[PDB]
């Protein structure tokens, strides 16, 4: 049974994230958010309601891949090093999804968090997405899985790191290039920091895979990608014309996950399938 | 589907122990240990080699646990947040995982360190106690586990992280303890700050569940829980006759593997089998 043995390299870039993810490690403790309660007090009801639902929301999908997509991935991979990073931003989900709790703490009482987290979980939209990215996990418990099975749950991970979070991560980026809940924000690049490298690496993991896929196989999960890309889609318009619509901000979301969708094609390594807002980028400096 | 509220307990321990896993963060790269070679060099061959074999299955190990049983184990838990805890505890088992590989960096060659990774693949005795570990792990590789198989892969947890570990830390201690490899010894320090708190926490999951469990499921799992505690305690005592024997210590080796295993019982909520610590490694955990 063989152990892992940093000295002589698996592949030419686990030791470089390896490194990247601990030298980019953090806590919700590290910001304090309090100062946001003066600009979070200027929102409109229907601006607050949209803050907490995608915060909620973003949660539920931290709070799967922490506990489902990271390790069910992790736990087939043959290659040690590579499971010794994947294990550690495992971790880090886990430390996003506690942000969300120390931000909700200062924004809402706890009578209205309880309530952001059962909306949560009777969601339909929110079942069904995340429904779809888990059952591609969940199709790993079992003692021997095929490629093309380990390959699309890669997929789908990297869907979620890369595209699925971009709905919700739109708004605190959006009032933050506004000067708005500004230390909220500061959290939220730090998230995003964080998924941007995940869904690197895992998109470089999935792309190894592939590799090794015959012919026949590696059609049948092209096929498989791009029909998850698409349903996928047509929930997340669903869900921002329910979040945003109260809000005006409809299309201007629809855009940004479109941007985002296409930046977890080109982590797997496949073409763009779409044709970033100047106050979002704003918000992500 | 539930996303984690830390503004509600699920619990009444996993926020003490997720800031405490928190508050206890490192990574290798905080402890030099070049320092070591000047101690090193005054060990015997035979010291040396029993130094990297032990060292090599607590690497072993540490992968096993950080890519198998914190992950199978935290998959099936329904508190959402017990299983952030286990997460990170994970991620923590690969950090000591490397650290290892920190450690063999100064005192090896390329060459030495590829020959102590191959021993550890093709050593009979080390697999077989992962084996058997890891058997109660491979066992949640389904869609819906039984609370008695979730249970006894607790138990086989609990019994690698309180238990199993320590005929391999006893070594790196005993010689911090008589001031070698101090620098090394500092990591095994903190990598046995970290199990202890892993092997009670762990341990309290296992009592909640087998609280949970039909009285037939009970009785079942509390005997399997005693045979695997000797059928491992077997296989440690083979394993120190063979790492130990040529540099005289099998029996203080197991005099501290007894005092572990009465440890990992005892975070199971289960009394003592076995009949105080070295004070050579007691000044070593100093
Ligand atoms: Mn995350
Ligand atoms: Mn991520
Ligand atoms: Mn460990
Ligand atoms: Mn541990």
């Amino acid at each position: 049974m063989r152990a892992v043995n940093w000295n002589k390299k698996e592949d030419d870039f686990s030791l470089m994230f390896w490194k990247q993810n601990i030298a980019q490690f953090w806590t919700e403790e590290e910001i304090a958010v309090s100062s946001d309660k003066n600009t979070w007090v200027q929102l409109s009801k229907e601006e607050q309601i949209a803050y907490k639902r995608v915060l909620g929301g973003l949660t539920l999908l931290d709070t799967k891949q922490g506990g489902e997509g990271m390790p069910l991935v992790l736990v087939h991979l043959e290659n040690l090093q590579a499971k010794s990073v994947l294990a550690f931003m495992g971790a880090m989900e886990e430390v996003h999804a506690k942000s969300y709790s120390h931000i909700f703490t200062t924004l809402a009482t706890e009578e209205e968090i309880d309530e952001i987290f059962d909306w949560v979980d009777t969601h339909p939209l929110l079942e069904k997405k995340a429904g779809i990215i888990t059952s591609y996990y969940r199709r790993l418990l079992k003692p021997e899985v095929t490629k093309k099975e380990l390959y699309m749950a890669m997929v789908a991970s990297v869907f979620l790191e890369s595209y699925l979070f971009y709905s919700g991560f739109f708004y605190p980026l959006y009032l933050a290039g506004q000067g708005k809940l500004t230390a909220s924000g500061e959290i939220i690049n730090l998230i995003i920091r964080d998924e941007s490298i995940h869904g690197v690496f895992v998109g470089i993991l999935a792309q190894q895979i592939f590799a090794e896929l015959s012919a026949e196989d590696q059609q049948e999960v092209q096929k498989e990608t791009q029909e998850l890309l698409m349903e996928l889609y047509e929930i997340e318009m669903a869900y921002t014309e329910e979040i945003y619509t109260s809000i005006g901000l409809v299309e201007d979301v629809n855009r940004f996950v479109r941007y985002n969708a296409n930046k977890g094609l080109m982590n797997l390594g496949l073409e763009p399938k779409f044709e970033i807002n100047p106050i979002v980028l704003n918000g992500l400096r």
